[PDB]
């Protein structure tokens, strides 16, 4: 087996060692948690309760595009409900950005919608946007599709004007996947390639529940390393594959460390020699973003 023990430190030295050049990143609501952005697909989330106020025919129409389409007032009510007050990366977002500064990082597969992957500077290829993302919206004419920045659709959404196209007025929908839209084709591009090349599955702050996701780890090949960095374990198969395997008698290759994300990766990136770069960055630029 290509780990020496089941342990974040037999992690660490597979990382350190000739055989690991390709890191996958799977990430989720998890690694922002921290960063003050709420999951709204957690079992607990607060989230139909405060759409109570927009007398949705049920709470899921939030989330749909035929309703969007016809009703947007209460997604773009809801948006400005829930806009990130900041834009600071965690520190799990800047571990990720050394993967990336040290030539580890193969590609960041994420569920989140927030951008901050962006802001601690992975680039558009480094990233697999699972749910979409904020950062760009677009008209939603097929006739004409115009882009706009997450500048333009925030100044629509604190205003409270429904964002209309300026070229066509049909309406201007962020680039986030809403229930009964498609994944876009990249995303099932880059899976079918980059589950052939990758030496590590380093899975964050997801419960690997709902799909997309709830796919990826059986992708990978049967000798790589998977380490969860999690509040809880996740991705075993249900008892009623490729699951995860932490504790049987045949584990070989999954590892379990359970604590917040931001704590598993300092952990880790002390194993790794990494503490004092990781803390001068992130101290480095969390001023840089407080003063903003
Ligand atoms: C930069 C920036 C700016 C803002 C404004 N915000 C943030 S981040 C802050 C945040 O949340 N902003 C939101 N703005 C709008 C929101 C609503 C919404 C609508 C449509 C798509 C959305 O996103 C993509 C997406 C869709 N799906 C599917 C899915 C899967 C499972 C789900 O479980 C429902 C919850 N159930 C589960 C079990 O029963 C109990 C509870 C739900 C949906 N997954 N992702 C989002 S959310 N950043
Ligand atoms: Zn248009």
């Amino acid at each position: 087996r290509l780990l020496d023990e089941l342990t974040l430190e037999g992690v660490a030295r597979y990382m350190q060692s000739e055989r690991c050049r390709r890191v996958i990143c799977l990430v989720g609501a998890g690694i922002s948690t921290s960063a003050g952005i709420p999951d709204f697909r957690s079992p607990s989330t607060g989230l139909y309760d405060n759409l109570e106020k927009y007398h949705l025919p049920y709470p899921e129409a939030i989330f749909e595009i035929s309703y969007f389409k016809k009703h947007p007032e209460p997604f773009f009510a809801l948006a400005k409900e829930l806009y990130p007050g900041q834009f600071k990366p965690t520190i799990c977002h800047y571990f990720m950005r050394l993967l990336k500064d040290k030539g580890l990082l193969l590609r960041c597969y994420t569920q989140n919608i927030d951008t901050l992957e962006r802001i601690a500077g992975l680039e558009q290829e480094d990233l697999v946007e699972a749910h979409g993302t904020f950062y760009t919206s677009h008209c939603v004419s097929a006739s004409c599709r115009h882009e706009y920045p997450l500048s333009w659709m925030k100044e629509k959404i604190f205003s409270e004007v429904t964002p209309k196209c300026e070229d066509c007025q049909s309406l201007v929908k962020p680039d986030i996947v809403f229930f009964g839209e498609s994944l876009p084709a990249r995303f099932f591009s880059c899976m079918q390639s980059d589950f052939l090349k990758v030496d590590l599955l380093l899975v964050m702050g997801t419960s690997l529940q709902v799909q997309p996701f709830a796919s990826l780890i059986s992708k990978a090949p049967l000798s790589t390393p998977r380490l969860l960095i999690n509040k809880e374990k996740a991705g075993q198969s249900d008892p009623f594959g490729g699951g995860m395997d932490f504790d049987s008698k045949k584990a070989y290759r999954d590892v379990a460390w359970l604590g917040e994300c931001d704590q598993g990766c300092l952990a880790l990136a002390e194993l790794l020699g990494w503490k004092k770069e990781l803390e001068d960055l992130v101290r480095r630029e969390h001023a840089s973003i407080d003063a903003q």
